[PDB]
């Protein structure tokens, strides 16, 4: 059984092990391993001081999901977040990725944002099924936005206004 | 009267910031309203010529009167991007100066080894615009209501151009 909640302190070095595990998958985020374990506590951290929608899904006290909402640090853009989020495999396509979203979505609403926006890889066909039933827009398409493996993929840009 | 560009060099800086301010002070055009400290832009500019990223002032009576540049994407999986941003003092506009520093912007950012170079504008910035479809880049969709100037929403056009 999968709980969702903040994200807290307690749960940095268990997150960085779930960031670079799928970041290391090497076909989904635009990183290819996670930042190292020092920087990834002063952003955690930077957002739970800020009061920025970051939740994780926990299962066996292990961070086994995330879902985050960082708000534009500029003024005529800090109206809008970017949503980044990610699932260890065995937990995928069983509905949670929608939860924690409903989660954080909810989070950027209550915490007063009208924008929130993502980049998803155009081949990235479940993370795009996910964003379509959510209610996500699709907005256009940076050609050649992302260089992995020699390979250039597009990155499709998606948002949702809070009515 | 004659209208030079140049890579930005480190005596540029006190100038350059002056543009800057003066361009973001109309709060019309540039996502920033402010210019950034003195001492932030001197270290920005401290760290593009070190690091060879595309930056080009155009310079009038010893003055800067306008600026283009393009910064690098730091994360590895992005870093054949750039971002580019530039502003013009409001007697030097509509007279081919911007058309001038995009094409040296450009060419140097391609001979660095940059394929993509992206920019974001407001929807109802048409001169920004038209020079930007003149010089070849693509539109690549709109952002509705990304951008808030004082409680009104306006939205911004991406676009790109990819160097073949
Ligand atoms: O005008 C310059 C400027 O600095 N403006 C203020 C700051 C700014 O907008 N910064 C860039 C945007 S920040 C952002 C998020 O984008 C800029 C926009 C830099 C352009 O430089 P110049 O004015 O020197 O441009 P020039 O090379 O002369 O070419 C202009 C081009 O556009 C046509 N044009 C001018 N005015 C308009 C309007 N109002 N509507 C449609 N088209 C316009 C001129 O006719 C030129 O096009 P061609 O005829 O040559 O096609
Ligand atoms: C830059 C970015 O935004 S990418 C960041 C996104 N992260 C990733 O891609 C990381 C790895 N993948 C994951 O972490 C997860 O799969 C997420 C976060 C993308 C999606 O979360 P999940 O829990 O798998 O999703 P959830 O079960 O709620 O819903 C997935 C939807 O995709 C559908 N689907 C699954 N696989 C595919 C596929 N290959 N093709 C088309 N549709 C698919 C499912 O049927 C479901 O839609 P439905 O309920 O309409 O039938």
């Amino acid at each position: 059984t999968v709980t969702i909640k903040p994200i807290r302190a307690e749960h940095v070095e268990s997150f960085h092990r779930a960031l670079d595990a799928v970041s290391r998958e090497r076909k989904y985020l635009s990183f290819l391993e996670a930042p190292p374990l020092e920087a990834v506590r002063a952003f955690v951290l930077d957002m739970i001081e800020n009061d920025h929608p970051q939740f994780v899904a926990i299962a066996d006290g292990d961070v086994i999901g995330w879902c985050d909402i960082r708000r534009q640090d500029r003024a005529t853009r800090a109206h809008c977040g970017t949503l980044g989020m990610g699932i260890l495999p065995a937990y995928r396509n069983k509905g949670l990725g929608a939860r924690l979203m409903r989660r954080t979505l909810d989070a950027a609403h209550e915490f007063g944002l009208h924008r929130i926006e993502l980049s998803v890889h155009a081949d990235n066909a479940r993370a795009i099924a996910l964003y379509e039933k959510i209610g996500f827009a699709h907005e256009g398409r940076a050609r050649d936005a992302v260089s992995i493996d020699g390979h250039y993929i597009d990155s499709l840009n998606m948002a949702i206004i809070f009515g």
